């Protein structure tokens, strides 16, 4: 079953519908790197679900009531009581987006030499942990590393790995547990409530803190409602509130599940840490009552978080992504499984098995997808992994994928069909996809501006 | 066959359905007239494509640059030159919507006792004609009155009927020819360029004026591009400009094909009529420099008329309607054919063969659709046709229909599937729909607020 | 005393600040007719207070929540309950602006041959009365015709004139009393509560209806609060509610005191007339639940009417106009007295006493004002009176004025100083102002497009 | 002397004052720190000109055309080319506001142990310098530290101090010169073009880099046009472009002179520094293609920076501030002189001569202003100066001031009169203001959330 959109269209965004021949010229002018395409040349932009969401009429009404005061804005108090109501944490500090909150948390909660352990990681999150002296430890269940394995709650932490870390390093040497919902690196996989409670139980017995990386916590809550036994009579809001009852705080990117184009925040329960967070936010972000956001954006984020609690909205959000994954799977196209909350990942290693990883199959597949459909997708393979600048060799990731990342409330099932139909057509003559080589490679951040040409 | 939306969703609004028990209460509280239901109590609102359209980001940017000056507004100058460029008429008078422009035309162009001849009637148009003393003559071809007959360009005027009217009544007794594009009450049926040419040549030879109802002229232009030999490679804008070259002026409801929520205008080439038009607009609408519109709405209408010329936009608009009709026809649901530009018309005579037209089956079917589905649709049969102003009897149209009217850029194919799947289910107990009778009948335009009860 | 603005600026409208030499070229290109100037060439636009108001952040939030449904819009229900609460009438029909409501009222309430009597008149209001067969009778107090006489509540109806009309024509032959608040033709003069009650008392004894032309009823209520003994402890809302308790209905232009750029409505208490109004509004305006307005505009007008009830807003509105009048009066510049609620009228006959009325002193003064300051003002003298087309002679009004009409919440006291300082400078060498002659004069609506040159 | 607003009011927001009894409660609940008061409880909010500006209609039209794409946004390209055109720097990295750009510059450009030398300190700037290991050296001329001394271009660097620092420490030990325009904590004092030239020539001869704090560069350009010989006929844009020609890069808070509510950026000419800057921005702000800003805010900032170049706009901006200072000085109120570009600084040492600086008279005066007036103002003295990081004692600035900071395009001269009239009244019982002491002191940037109590 795939539900209809539980909303109608209030206003549209113009696009140009340039045809295939012209798309090829734009792809060549971008050096076959979709990160270099101009937004104005793109019909369906699946580069990311971050900050690309469509807001509602109610959010846009809030955008006209921005109280732009430097301190004490009504919009901050609205955001504050909304997050306190829906997440249940005592204190909240706004930040301009998620990595601003991570900066603060890692400076507040880490002593050099300590460990942070998590269910895999995200690049900014782990950077701020390591920048502040922590050693990262993956404690996700082994199954999460098998990208073909179709099992539920693949994001769950292996409690035995957590126990082993505690035994070998000592509780006083673990800064905190970083529990992400959902788990990005595994393809957007959810964590069960049973797992969040077991982790809270174990850590609490040793005095260890747990902070959630909560950026897709609403997609996560929908998976719990759909698939965890006993939650079929619970509302999304009830599930979200219980999830965070097992954390000491969180970092949140409103740009994902709060349905906004900018915004984030930091939550915590501890008064002392809250006091310290207020001393630090002024350094990097702004006042404890705006945190690097315009008043109108704290307002849009307060309204959007509350909209995200509607069951039909998040059911349709997740099932629209599933529709795309299901259609590709039915045609035999290789994808990471199960499909996650926010994106479908094509397995470009298998899609282009006539190409070596040194010929950048994910990068080339993403270029072909744009030329054939006007769809932009993100390379998430060897190019994005970067190069070891000590040795000069590529970092070679096991996952060589193209990410079809779906913004919330922007596209329809007919756009999903455009995407799927083009990919399926490509797959039917996949052996024609050509390898790529660098013709310009910057020293750092190479996925952003590198240019290629066909081998 | 069915293209995806040639735009993205920029902002949304929520939709909801109240339980069947509650819809039943709402429907009897509205006296079984869909026009009397409240917006909140509706899930997918197909009452009309008039004024319900979704605007684009460019239009909303224009809405922030409303120049609200009483005379000399930049927005007026933009609307004026846009209409002069795209329609080719010498002079433009804005009005707050289409029936304001009809009020002006009918007062300017009709001497009492004269005839006005058009391709089928429309409710407000015919009222303003008769209120100023004209007799309406229907000169559409006979086929346009038979719902099931699938022929192209059903909106065309019968040149033999036009010729007969001239011979029997004399050209000086004909105030003007009223040529509507598309023809709404025939089901949204288009008029060919050949027919517009032939009507221009015959009327010009007798000195008779021709005024167009331009309200859905862009839908009409699409049908010409798609189906009239020789126009396959002309742009929508070129087709529109050539259409109006066969006319002396037009009335326009911008609330339809100009993609706005309010607005209309009157165009003419004649200098003396324009002078008279400016005198009269002041009485009813406003100064000729804004015509009962805010500046920002003149701007939105100027921008939207030009957006409507985009081929992919209007192809998708029309094919989305066609999709709904195709799905209903594939299931045996009786509809007006061919599907028109803006709506699917269910054939109430066949949905409700157990009822005579004096039991108002179209009014009754629209009520039942709301109760079982929460979808709102409009009566388009004997109730809308009004009464003969000489005999006091119902006008008795052969087309007794219920209109599923599609606002532009608001809904998706998934919403069309919800509508279609629901009507297909109602079709399978069509015998349950009861006949209706008046308990309150207005003295004119009675369909708007009439109240009925079951027989 | 002159209060500070009881609001701050949320957003600004760009203007060009072209200098004097360039303003002279624009005035010449406009044929020395300020009605022909382009809005983009004007610094301070005092042509009219109609539809030119600045909205609040709350209104603009409402503009993002337009429910554009054809029937049953939430925005209509908001407008409806707001007007019922604040004005106290039983029924309300929206119209696109005031003259739409006048059209409806005059068709509903007049039998040909009857009289309508009022405290002077407004052009659209009287047109719709006469178009429907009424003979207009001025029953304003004689003082209102003395433009130099500085007395309170100059808009009051002479009860003895009303009594005389009843005695001479008979009550059954009077369609209604049209009581305007404030009185435009006398310069914006208020009516006392004592007068509204005496008129209600007298008419009610004869079964005669009273309908208010309520377009500046809030300015009127402020004058009652400031100057009528016994109302110093009443809120503006309490005064407004009591005012309308003495009418059977009203016509309202939201474009004036409801702080919007478009919108109006018709109110009445009688069920039968309400039913008849709903039958007629569909003819000219739209549905009883939108009346020729987008949903967002019914919303903005509902919010704005309520904002207009704030005492500090309307005190500042009226006292900003008074500031302008007081400053001019102190320099000896001749104005209509007392200054009204919405505009200052310069007496161009006295300002330019070296010019005959046939040399259009008001028209010329308005041209000089624009050249010296970038301020546009309206000619309200012989040109606007038009020409007797039977005899060819000018209509020669006693008042030969330039109207400095002040939009609500748009300008500051420093803009008022620009206006006053420029006029005072002109007055100090008033003998240099040259007479004007026609070089193009249209047959009708001559103030709108006539062009002049210096004698 | 004082020009009127070179714009009209497009939309408003309401202002209100709570009773003195309630302001007293609010002030003690905020621990006598103005930063802790709530926006709703303030009547005229002069806490800061940062992020509080009113945007124009053109900017708000841009806000409807946010291109929210992660890379390649039209809004990014517009901001980039606007800054390249107007400032002349080769490369731009957007940041969410100014201290994000300072974070990046200080990490890129400082080796631990090096010196950074600037024209007076600023709070966040100096924190990022010292946090990355630099020692701050103040090389402004001595006069900038004496509040009462009325001399032009008080912001100028003392070239003798710069020369001395080079000789005593060696150019390789100076990380860069930090030249701020205007100089905020000297009272908004401008820097001359001659001084920017001379600093460029001396630093270039030793290979020392110069980075500007551009936050109020347009105010600065106005002072140059008004007061520096030879610039009287140069445009504001020409002056701005020449200023930045003497710099190697800049940090910008667009929240000041770019007329927006959020936004900033980092500019530089060096290719390698730009590459490093892009690596680092990802960690803290976002991708280099949006830098922690929504697309619509990049657009608003591109539009606003160009609006700021309008002469009449910035003349009025500065002269409105000057008006407030002139009125206060005419009454004997002690202020920093000359009045700067963005604010009037009351001299707390003279308003509160009965207090020593250890009793925090500036913090105390800001509290009392709120209680007696409801106007919010900011502490700018010993509390903001922080503590010496080697000795632990207060930094002891000669300037102990309370800032009346004027947001751009928000208030009127009538609002300035309200502020001035209120401060003049407080001046006449200045002896009543009590001394303060810390009850809560943050470890850095303590002024933001410090809590005090009366001594
Ligand atoms: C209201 C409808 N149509 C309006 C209309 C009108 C009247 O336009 P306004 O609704 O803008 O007055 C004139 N001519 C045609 C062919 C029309 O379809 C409708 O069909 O729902
Ligand atoms: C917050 C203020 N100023 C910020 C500022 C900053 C920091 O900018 P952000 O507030 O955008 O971080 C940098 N440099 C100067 C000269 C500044 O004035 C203020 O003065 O109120
Ligand atoms: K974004
Ligand atoms: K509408
Ligand atoms: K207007
Ligand atoms: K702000």
């Amino acid at each position: 079953n795939y539900p209809a959109e539980p909303f109608r269209i209030k206003s549209v965004e113009t696009v140009s519908m340039i045809p295939r021949d012209e798309r090829l010229k734009k792809m060549q002018e971008a050096g076959y790197n979709t990160f270099l395409l101009n937004s104005k040349d793109i019909y369906i932009d699946l580069l990311t679900d971050s900050g690309t969401n469509a807001m509602s009429d109610k959010q846009w009404a809030g955008m006209m009531m921005g109280d732009e005061a430097y301190a004490g804005s009504e919009n901050f108090y609205h955001l504050e009581r909304t997050v306190q109501e829906l997440f249940g944490f005592k204190h909240i500090v706004p930040t301009h987006q998620g990595r601003g909150a991570e900066n603060l948390l890692s400076q507040l909660a880490i002593k050099p030499g300590q460990y942070v352990a998590g269910n895999m990681y995200f690049t900014t999150t782990r950077y701020h942990q390591e920048k502040n002296g922590a050693v990262f430890v993956d404690i996700v269940r082994d199954e999460a590393h098998d990208a073909g394995l179709n099992i539920a709650f693949k994001g769950d932490i292996d409690l035995k790995k957590l126990q082993k870390l505690i035994d070998e390093k000592g509780a006083e040497n673990i800064a905190y547990i970083c529990l992400a919902v959902t788990v990005n690196l595994a393809g957007g996989q959810p964590v069960s409530m049973a797992n969040m409670r077991a982790v809270r139980e174990l850590t609490a017995a040793h005095g260890i803190k747990v902070f959630y990386d909560a950026t897709r916590c609403v997609e996560n809550a929908y998976f719990i409602k759909e698939q965890e036994q006993g939650f079929e009579n619970k509302s999304i809001a009830e599930i979200v509130h219980e999830m965070f009852s097992y954390a000491d705080g969180c970092t949140m990117s409103g740009k994902k599940d709060c349905l906004v184009n900018i915004g984030g925040f930091l939550c915590m329960n501890d008064d002392e840490m809250f006091s310290s967070a207020k001393e630090l936010v002024v350094v990097y972000e702004g006042m404890p009552s705006y945190g690097g956001l315009a008043g109108r954006d704290m307002e849009a984020m307060a309204i959007g978080l509350r909209e995200a609690m509607q069951y039909e909205y998040i059911e349709h959000r997740v099932k629209q992504v599933r529709y795309l994954g299901d259609k590709l799977k039915a045609a035999g196209v290789p994808i990471v499984e199960p499909v996650g909350g926010h994106a479908v990942f094509l397995d470009a290693r298998r899609f282009c098995e006539h190409l070596t990883q040194d010929e950048f199959p994910a990068q080339s597949l993403a270029a072909s997808i744009y030329v054939e459909t006007g769809v932009r997708s993100m390379e998430r393979g060897i190019i994005s992994a970067g190069r070891n600048n000590v040795t000069g060799e590529h970092h070679r990731p096991k996952l060589e994928t193209v990410r079809l990342t779906i913004p919330r409330r922007v596209y329809t099932y007919a756009h999903m069909d455009v995407v799927a139909d083009g990919i399926i057509k490509l797959y039917q003559h996949k052996e024609d996809i050509r390898g790529l080589k660098f013709i310009y490679e910057p020293k750092q951040l190479r996925f952003f501006t590198a240019r290629f040409d066909y081998i």
